[PDB]
């Protein structure tokens, strides 16, 4: 019998949980708190006509991807932005309180949704307009697409006409710095065919933040959306990193240091977020977690069950070349927010791409149950999954956090202290809503992979709970269903035996 002890104390380590991280990138049937309009596609995206281009992903092309894929009317395929305000109508329209818009930096935008671009139209050409950050000329609300430009600062002022300012209620509060820019020479060869420099990054950073916050000092900056750990330390071997990086431990540090020096020099902040892709290297039973992962094997699947740990606990390494490697930088978030405090107090932390995989498996949703807890314990800002309406266990645990009994109900808002005596075997996390802790919420993870684990729950709290209601998924089904409520509560302790893979939303009152 496999025995763990839970330990919550409510009035300590009281923090807030920002209401962002439970968020996407595509439509899912999951309830969700943020929607990033992000990715390869978002590149070369002209907001004057809607035409984007694929790059890598499909023999760069040039089309209306993008619009369709949007679900935008046909009669608005030529209004400038549909692409965009459809995405932040549909975000409103489903209450989503953030959404995030990416905005071009690579340098050159779809001039026609003509096919594919040869090597021969690489930019500057025919085939692309040169992205400005700013028109330094009054903006219309009718943008040219006649002549050779497109200008970010008056396609922000078209937004913020539509919608109001980022301080509104539906104005759109963020913005980010184009998309995986160490990647932009793999997968925008015909915009960027060189490979990104440090400085040309902090250059267009910083140009592009000034151009947006002119418009609207209210938006918030999202930069640089690194793909991974490889563009975290060096920026994917940038060509100046030898000079530029002198003194420096990683990229990482030179980037908040750098666009902390331009807002002091400035005068206002010009980064409000250090955004960052995560997708897990971990492996198991020969295999990484997430991208073409075989849920049926088991040796895989119990390690994505684990990958979690590489976020936050010290004591975890894990199967792949950054456990192997680079321990120095690990566990990730601590690591990154270290580097925040040493170089740029008071920034965010945004994780705006992330998949552990197993998305259709028990697994896939436990884990995201896991992370999600993480993110919220320790002060992520946003997230946004990304991954499409098939993860359905992904979903689970989404909805776990945003809508565990189908009305609404959600957990609490403000971290409180919870550990388990076996971080291994399980995860728990509580939260209350706001300075009350009328109601405790508990999401508890069930680890084990065939045999039930008997948790022992000691709370202390200055309420005395007297029912537990209880929401849960498992291999049963990834629907989220009401379970028989804990009654025996005594002087705030109670036992709970939870079966294999199990996830659990408890709400004590
Ligand atoms: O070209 C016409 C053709 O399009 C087909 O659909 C394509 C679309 O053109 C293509 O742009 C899209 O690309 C995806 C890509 O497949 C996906 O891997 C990638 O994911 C990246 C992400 O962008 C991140 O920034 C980072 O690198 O991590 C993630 C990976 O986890 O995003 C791209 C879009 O941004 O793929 C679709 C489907 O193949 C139509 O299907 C076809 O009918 C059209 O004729
Ligand atoms: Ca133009
Ligand atoms: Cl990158
Ligand atoms: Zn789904």
């Amino acid at each position: 019998a496999k025995v763990v002890d839970i330990r919550i104390d409510t009035s300590a380590e009281r923090k807030p949980i920002s209401p962002y991280i439970y968020g996407s990138n595509q439509e899912l049937d999951a309830t969700v708190t943020a929607k990033r309009f992000g990715g390869n596609r978002t590149t070369g995206y002209n907001w004057e006509n809607n035409f984007s281009n694929a790059g890598s992903d499909w023999l760069h092309y040039s089309d209306t991807y993008l619009l369709e894929d949007g679900g935008v009317p046909k009669g608005e395929w030529s209004t400038p932005a549909s692409v965009v305000t459809t995405f932040h109508d549909k975000a409103l329209s489903k209450n989503v309180p953030y959404t995030l818009i990416t905005l071009q930096a690579a340098g050159y935008v779809s001039a026609d949704g003509n096919g594919p671009v040869s090597q021969e139209e690489t930019a500057p050409s025919s085939r692309w307009k040169e992205v400005k950050f700013e028109k330094g000329a009054p903006f219309s609300l009718t943008p040219d697409t006649e002549d050779d430009y497109v200008y970010m600062d008056e396609f922000v002022n078209y937004l913020v006409n539509k919608y109001g300012n980022a301080s509104t209620p539906t104005g759109i509060k963020g913005y980010s710095i184009d998309n995986e820019p160490a990647l932009w020479s793999h997968t925008h060869p015909r915009i960027h065919p060189d490979n990104v420099t440090a400085k040309e990054l902090i250059e267009k950073s910083v140009a592009l933040s000034k151009a947006v916050k002119k418009v609207d000092p209210y938006a918030e900056i999202f930069g640089p959306a690194l793909y991974g750990f490889a563009a975290y330390e060096t920026l994917q071997s940038a060509p100046d990193w030898g000079t530029e990086g002198e003194g420096y431990r990683w990229f990482i540090d030179y980037y908040l240091d750098k666009m902390k020096k331009a807002s002091d020099e400035e005068g206002k902040r010009l980064l409000d977020v250090l955004d960052v892709h995560w997708y897990p290297e971990a492996r198991g039973g020969g295999e990484r977690i997430c991208f073409g992962a075989d849920p049926r094997n088991i040796e895989t699947n119990k390690a994505r069950l684990q990958a979690p740990r590489t976020l936050w606990d010290p004591t975890y390494i894990e199967d792949s070349w950054i456990g192997q490697w680079k321990k120095d930088f690990l566990p990730i978030l601590p690591n990154l927010l270290d580097s925040i405090e040493k170089y740029y107090p008071g920034t965010k932390l945004a994780i705006t791409e992330y998949d552990y995989g197993g998305g259709n498996h028990i697994t896939g949703g436990i884990a995201q149950a896991d992370v999600l807890g993480i993110f919220g314990k320790y002060g992520v800002y946003l997230a946004t999954f990304w991954g499409d309406a098939s993860n359905n266990y992904t979903e689970a645990g989404i909805n776990l956090y945003t809508n565990y009994d189908g009305k609404g109900g959600k957990f609490g808002d403000t971290s409180v202290k919870c550990e388990t005596s076996d971080i291994e075997v399980s995860s728990a996390y509580a939260s209350i809503v706001g300075e009350d802790d009328s109601k405790l919420h508990i999401i508890l993870l069930n680890k084990n992979y065939d045999q039930p684990t008997t948790f022992n729950f000691s709370i202390d709290s200055s309420k005395n709970y007297t029912i537990g209601n209880v929401w849960a998924f498992d291999r049963g089904s990834s629907n989220i269903t009401q379970r028989t409520p804990i009654v025996n509560i005594k002087d705030n302790t109670f036992t709970y035996t939870v079966p294999a893979l199990t996830a659990c939303h408890i709400v004590l009152e």
